[PDB]
C-alpha cells in the first residue's frame, strides 16, 4: 500500500536527535517536488498519520524503504519535545522565564490536537510532556502514536487518554517535575485505590488545578471531554 511512499534518493540524512522506540530519529535534507529542500526529521528502524489533518497534531511527510545488502519522514520541530524544553526553561542559555499564559498556549495547543484526534475516535495511548514537540513558530504539536500517565482502570478508552493530560498539564505546570515524588511505579495503583492524585503545584491557580484534577477521577465517565477541556483552558488563558 504504497501512495504515501518517497524515492530514497530525494532523501539525505545527517546527525541523530533522539532514540525512538524502534531506533534512532535523525535530522534529514528532504528534496521537494518544487526543487527545493527542506529539513526533517527521520524515524529509522505511520497509517495512522496519513489520516491527520491539523496544526496540533504531527503530519506524515512521507516513507522511505532503503535496501541494505524503513523511514517514516516527519517535520523538524526545533525547540525539540516539550519536557525537555521546560527543564531547560528553568536554567540559562536558550529561552528565558517562561509565563503562565505562555504555559497555558502549550496546554491549549495539546487539548486543540487532542480534541481533533478524539472526534476520529483514535486513541493516543502515550500521552506526555516527552511526546509533545514544538514546532518553529513556537506551537506545541502532539506526537508518537510509562505507568504514572496511566489511569486506575486501565490497570483503553479516550478518558484514559484525559488522564494522561491531565497527568501531562501537571508536568507543565510543574516546568517538568516527574509525577508523583517519593512515590515508585510498583506503588502507584494502590496510590491511585486510596483516592490520592498529583499535587498542587507551587505557584498555580485553583482554577488550573481544578482543570487538571477533574481528568484523574476515578470513573471514566465523570471526566471532561477534550473539548470541554479546550474551552475550559482558552477561558482561563482570556482572563489574565
Ligand atoms: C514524540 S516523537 O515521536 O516525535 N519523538 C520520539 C523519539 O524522540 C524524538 C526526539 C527527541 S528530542 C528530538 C529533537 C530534538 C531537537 N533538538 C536537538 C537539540 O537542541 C534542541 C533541538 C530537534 C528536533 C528533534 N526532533 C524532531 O524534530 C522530530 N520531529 C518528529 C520526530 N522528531 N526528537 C521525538
Amino acid at each position: 500500500l504504497e501512495d504515501v511512499v518517497i524515492d530514497r534518493n530525494l532523501l539525505i540524512l545527517g546527525k541523530i536527535l533522539g532514540e525512538g522506540e524502534f531506533g534512532s530519529v535523525m535530522e534529514g535534507n528532504l528534496k521537494q517536488e518544487d526543487g527545493t529542500s527542506l529539513k526533517v526529521a527521520v524515524k529509522t528502524m505511520a497509517a495512522c498519520m496519513k489520516d491527520f489533518s491539523h496544526p496540533n497534531v504531527m503530519r506524515l511527510l512521507g516513507v522511505c524503504i532503503e535496501m541494505s545488502s524503513p523511514m517514516v519522514i516527519l517535520p523538524f520541530m526545533k525547540y525539540g519535545d516539550l519536557h525537555t524544553y521546560l527543564l531547560y526553561s528553568r536554567l540559562e542559555t536558550g529561552p528565558k522565564h517562561i509565563p503562565l499564559q505562555t504555559l497555558l498556549k502549550f496546554m491549549v495547543d495539546i487539548a486543540l490536537g487532542m480534541e481533533y484526534l478524539s472526534n476520529r475516535n483514535f486513541l493516543h495511548r502515550d500521552l506526555a510532556a516527552r511526546n509533545c514537540m514544538l514546532r518553529d513558530d513556537m506551537t506545541v504539536c502532539v506526537a508518537d502514536f510509562p505507568v504514572k500517565w496511566i489511569a486506575i482502570e486501565s490497570l483503553y478508552t479516550s478518558k484514559s487518554d484525559v488522564w494522561a493530560f491531565g497527568v501531562t498539564m501537571w508536568e507543565i505546570a510543574t516546568r517538568g517535575m516527574t509525577p508523583y515524588p517519593g512515590v515508585q511505579n510498583h506503588e502507584m495503583y494502590d496510590y491511585l485505590l486510596h483516592g490520592h492524585r498529583l499535587k498542587q503545584p507551587e505557584d498555580c491557580l485553583d482554577e488550573l488545578y481544578e482543570i487538571m484534577y477533574s481528568c484523574w477521577r476515578t470513573d471514566p465517565l465523570d471526566r471532561p471531554t477534550f473539548s470541554v477541556l479546550r474551552l475550559q483552558l482558552e477561558k482561563l488563558l482570556e482572563s489574565l
